[PDB]
């Protein structure tokens, strides 16, 4: 026969816009005295193959994800990158369960860990590109306009998809204090976005579902059906995305 991906169907590559160095301006000296807020940060394009073969579904996701950290082994950590800061992130959860109207944190302190519908979460920044790609098909995620020449979901274009915050669910019971998790165990940041209420990253399933109808991703798009995969088990938002099993 012929496997689900392979380089004829243009199933194995996927353009990704990702962060590349993290360097404070000039010659700041970074000291105890340093903000870290000042860190300039650019991004770039890169072209990201997989191997060949059929590689289910779930699978494809592992593999997607497995291209985008990579490249932040390659390039990424070595010019400052953090882990915090690794923007393309493949998912299949609603990041938006355990959600509270009063609160407007997930008062569970975990995201629902429950697959629902191949997802795209981003850094501000980043971007994936599905031009010159047959993985978005795959992942049931399609062009609302068929003749819309190409198919580039970006951070800037998920208006009201941000992910909720965790809630601190340890100072929560220690009571009260409704305060958002702002780092994870191995102190890396969930990105707590000021407002202490969402994180910086944005979902596309979320802008989808939750965001506004018009002036949103779900304008232009359309929801069709579809350890070393799990590098960062602690995080909850880099954790391996759960299975529809």
């Amino acid at each position: 026969i012929q496997p689900n991906v392979n380089e004829y169907m243009f199933s194995n590559k996927f353009k990704a816009r990702v962060m590349v160095s993290r360097k404070a301006p000039e010659g700041v000296t970074v000291n105890d005295t340093y903000d870290h807020k000042e860190d300039i940060l650019k991004y770039e394009w890169f072209e990201f193959i997989l191997p060949e073969g059929n590689f289910s579904a779930t699978m494809t996701i592992d593999l997607m994800n497995n291209a985008i950290i990579d490249n932040y082994l390659e390039i990424g950590r070595q010019n400052g990158v953090l882990e915090s800061d690794i923007g393309v992130k493949f998912d299949t959860r609603n990041f938006r369960l355990g959600w509270d109207p009063e609160t407007k944190l997930i008062m569970p302190g975990v995201y629902t860990y429950e697959a629902f519908h191949p997802d795209i979460v981003l850094l501000p920044g980043c971007g994936v590109d599905f031009t010159e790609s047959r993985l978005s098909n795959l992942l049931g995620i399609r062009k609302r306009h068929p003749f819309q020449e190409g198919f580039k979901i970006m951070y800037e274009d998920l208006e009201g998809g941000n992910i909720p915050a965790l809630l601190d669910v340890t100072a929560y019971e220690e009571s009260l204090k409704i305060q958002p998790l702002e780092k994870d165990s191995k102190s890396r940041s969930y990105n707590v976005l000021e407002d202490k209420i969402n994180t910086a990253y944005r979902s596309w399933y979320l802008s989808y579902n939750y965001g506004n109808p018009e002036k949103g991703i779900r304008s232009w798009t359309l929801l069709t059906t579809s350890h070393v995969f799990n590098r960062f088990p602690e995080n909850q938002i880099l954790i391996r995305p759960p299975a529809p099993t």
